[PDB]
């Protein structure tokens, strides 16, 4: 498993983007681009910000 922790609330912004609520806990599934990450929230995949997560 890798976890990530949500630091701030993010707003979709483009269809391959996902939303989070701050103190939310993400899958990461994707981490090779160093600004966008790709993570599971809920039951819905897509990228956040990777500067705005925190790997546990």
């Amino acid at each position: 498993k890798e976890l990530v922790l949500a630091l701030y609330d993010y707003q979709e912004k483009s269809p391959d983007e996902v939303t989070m609520k701050k103190g939310d806990i993400l899958t990461l599934l994707n981490s090779t681009n160093k600004d966008w990450w790709k993570v599971e929230v809920n039951d819905r995949q897509g990228f956040v910000p990777a500067a705005y997560v925190k790997k546990l």
